[PDB]
């Protein structure tokens, strides 16, 4: 309903970023990629529809690759996600920063789920990190909160060599096999919870970052 939401789980907030300590009170964040928790509206038209096989390739096609684990199901939990990345930083990164994941789910059921996250490049995984996250009793729901999760080394050396580019066209012509997946399981069941396609783009026109999502079909 507009909320990248299973029968099952639903992803509250997503954001990865770099933090810097500026003295010992004062600590700047800035955020490469965000979602933030919104709320359904009845006036919001529905997500549009991205044929799941158009971007197999994008990611791995093997035993836990996105076909499989759709052709499993359930396919009301497969969603893609389109970020338009913010890499002015405008902060000066320097030796200690801070690189990390923070997320948020939310279920009407308590479990323990478990996160897999795969990097990959031109369709194959470059890194797999799992992490295992656990319900906690909020308003009406529970919630699952990862807090701070560190970045692992390849992504903070691509976002500076990103960074780098002299120029945005060529971040983007790098972000276009650039993907990342993500497969959130029940732990001990295994059954697939949420699944997210993330593709990237850097922001041309910087408004800071964007997001778009959208629901694979298989039709
Ligand atoms: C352990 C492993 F999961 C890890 O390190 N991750 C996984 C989750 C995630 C998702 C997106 C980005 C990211 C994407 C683009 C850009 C940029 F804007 F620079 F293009 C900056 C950051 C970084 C990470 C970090």
């Amino acid at each position: 309903d507009r909320t990248i939401a299973s029968s099952r789980l639903r992803l509250l907030e997503y954001s990865a970023f770099m933090e810097v300590q500026r003295d010992p009170d004062t600590y700047s964040k800035h955020l490469f990629v965000h979602i933030g928790q919104t709320n359904p509206a009845f006036s919001d038209p529905p997500l549009e529809a991205v044929d799941v096989r158009q971007i197999y390739d994008k990611f791995p096609e093997k035993k836990g690759g996105l076909k499989e684990l759709y052709e499993k199901g359930p396919p009301n939990a497969f969603f893609l996600v389109k970020f338009w990345a913010d890499l002015n930083s405008t902060i000066q990164e320097g030796p200690g920063a801070f690189y990390g994941v923070s997320s948020q789910y939310s279920s009407a059921d308590s479990m323990t789920i478990s996160v897999s996250t795969k990097v990959c490049s031109f369709g194959k995984q470059v890194v797999e990190k799992v992490e295992t996250e656990y319900a906690r009793l909020e308003n009406g729901r529970f919630v699952y909160r990862i807090h701070r999760s560190p970045m692992c080394e390849y992504m903070i050396n691509f976002i500076h060599k990103l960074k780098h580019l002299p120029e945005k066209y060529m971040m983007n012509s790098v972000l276009e096999n650039f993907t990342i997946l993500q497969v959130v399981t029940s732990r001990d069941s295994q059954e697939t919870l949420l699944v997210i396609a993330f593709v990237f783009e850097v922001s041309t026109s910087e408004h800071g970052a964007q997001h778009h999502v959208y629901k694979l079909v298989k039709d």
